[PDB]
């Protein structure tokens, strides 16, 4: 197949065009993932109550720290309790002999009139449009594990119909589908819907990461393809940094999530004037499109050797590339050779641990430091030399002993961030980045390794199970924090835990770099 890639350009104009509109629109896809941050921000917030908020009332000489005093009881946090209300004003409350236990539990009720939201860091939020509180705070981590199932899903129905009708077609219509049901959730008019069109928005985005990386590949030569991939991994990195950017200047749900929906119809018609792959034409036994596919490419390149790729040196290159076709093969296969069962489980462990703890903390940032727009940035820029080294180490030490590190330091940096004092918030930031980066990391580390471990018969149902216990893993993310109700540590411990105890097994790996 490298000849006629030589005799077309392997590396050149092309696949540099090609490179730069795909990482464009995976920094996009990123922000569209990050996006909850912003858009599902919780603001402070309290029950209506008429002293506070019934402005149309008598006025009075009491400033608003007295009225919320004797409006709202105390809760947990030293702070006004964020769900309940005195059933009529305390003004027992205001007197300097008034004590914490001057009231009881049976003068208090719900916020039967709703909530009351805090503007200042943003307008809107879809936590205080649909009033994701109190009893019905699960709804959050609910639409996130929603939106990362789609994923799943997406994932799982994409490799069928990418092989049916090739990549690149797939890749169009998923941009297509992206941009229309981002458009459709920053405007749907009650939850479910946001849930669903959130879901039906995810089922695209996994079209579009696996047939970007996969369109990428089959036109890059063998020499420039892991570079090419390394570009196309920091397309996210990059992506983190233009979420924070991007949501510093909108504050509005609905905008923001149009925002980012809109970049999508431009790469739904620059997604046109790319070129189908030539391997998976000839494949398909179609070399009549295949041909004009690679003079296409040999004319943006410049090159003048189209004169020489008569048709016939299609049909006898790629053609024998069908003999894989003989012996399909399935997951279950991967533990039925005794050598490689434990060596499947201990993989698949990272795989899943990496998606776990990267969804289970990226997505509630708001809990792990003061200022998110910050912190978001920093997970973005730390993550790009996270990953560069990673690479280097793995290119000096190995594979095992930098697994193992980045996957051992990300979860003693996030158990470390539950035992540092919660008032030095700027040493909790850091570290929580650390503990990110270190993910990222490990993400590089494992995506090489598993490439690596298996026989060339099994190689790819590997990665596939591998990829599958990532998102299966990221799915559950989430839910964790509904642990947060017996205490805001243990959401944090039990994500520190699940990275350390797969980067323990990590030890047990054999080795894969050349001697
Ligand atoms: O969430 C899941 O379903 C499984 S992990 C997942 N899903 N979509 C994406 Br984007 N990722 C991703 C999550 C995290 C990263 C960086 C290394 C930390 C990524 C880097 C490159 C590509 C995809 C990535
Ligand atoms: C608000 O106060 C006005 C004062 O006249 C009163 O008429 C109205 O019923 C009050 N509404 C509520 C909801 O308390």
């Amino acid at each position: 197949f490298s000849e006629l890639l030589d005799l077309v350009g392997g590396l050149g104009r092309f696949q540099v065009l090609q490179t730069m509109a795909l990482m464009v629109s995976i920094m996009w896809l990123c922000t569209q993932s990050m996006l909850e941050n912003f858009s599902a921000a919780v603001p402070s917030h309290r029950c209506w109550a008429p002293l506070l908020d019934n402005s149309t009332a008598v006025s009075t000489s009491l400033s608003p720290e007295a009225l919320l005093a004797i409006s709202i009881p105390p809760g947990p946090n030293q702070r006004p309790h964020q769900c309940r209300r005195f059933r009529q004003p305390q003004w027992q409350l205001l007197d300097p002999n008034a004590t914490a236990t001057s009231w009881s539990e049976a003068d208090t009720e719900p916020c039967v009139d709703g909530w009351v939201y805090d503007r200042s860091i943003f307008t809107s939020t879809i936590v205080a449009k649909w009033n994701l509180v109190c009893d019905s705070h699960a709804l959050k981590p609910m639409a996130q594990s929603i939106y990362l199932a789609g994923i799943l899903v997406g994932a799982a129905a994409c490799g069928p119909a990418s092989d049916r009708f090739g990549r690149r077609l797939v890749l169009t219509w998923s941009y297509l589908q992206m941009a229309v049901m981002g458009t459709a959730a920053a405007f749907a008019p009650a939850f479910p819907v946001y849930c669903l069109f959130r879901f039906l928005l995810a089922f695209a985005v996994a079209g579009v990461m696996m047939n970007t990386g996969t369109l990428l590949m089959e036109w890059t030569a063998a020499r420039a393809r892991p570079l090419v991939m390394t570009l196309n991994s920091l397309g996210f990195s990059f992506g983190h940094g233009l979420t924070a950017a991007v949501a510093y200047g909108v504050r509005d749900w609905t905008l923001l999530q149009l925002v980012v929906s809109v970049p999508f119809f431009l790469c739904f018609l620059y997604s046109w004037w790319l070129p189908e792959s030539a391997r998976w034409l000839i494949i398909k036994g179609k070399p009549d499109q295949a041909l004009q596919e690679l003079r296409k490419v040999a004319r943006i390149n410049g090159h003048k050797e189209a004169k020489n790729l008569t048709i016939e040196v299609l049909m006898s290159s790629v053609k024998e590339e069908v003999a894989s076709a003989k012996e399909p093969r399935s997951v279950l296969d991967l533990f039925c050779v005794p050598g490689l069962r434990f060596r499947t489980c201990i993989s698949t462990l990272c795989w899943f641990a990496f998606g776990f703890t990267f969804f289970g903390l990226a997505l509630d940032l708001q809990a792990l430091g003061s200022n998110i727009f910050l912190l978001q940035m920093f997970i973005g820029v730390v993550d790009i030399p996270a990953k560069m080294g990673a690479l280097l180490l793995l290119s000096h030490l190995g594979r095992r002993p930098t697994l193992a590190a980045s996957l051992l330091l990300a979860g003693l940096c996030i158990l470390a961030n539950t035992l540092v004092p919660h008032e030095m918030g700027a040493l909790r930031s850091a570290l929580a980045v650390l503990g990110l980066g270190g993910v990222g990391a490990a993400f590089t580390c494992i995506t090489i390794y598993s490439s690596e471990l298996f026989p060339t018969v099994l190689r790819m149902t590997a990665v596939g199970l591998g990829q599958m216990a990532a998102r299966g893993g990221a799915i559950l993310g989430p839910l964790v924090r509904l642990l947060g109700v017996h205490g805001p540590w243990l959401p944090l411990l039990v994500y520190g835990t699940v990275p350390v105890l797969s980067g323990l097994a990590a030890l047990l790996l054999p080795e894969t770099q050349s001697l």
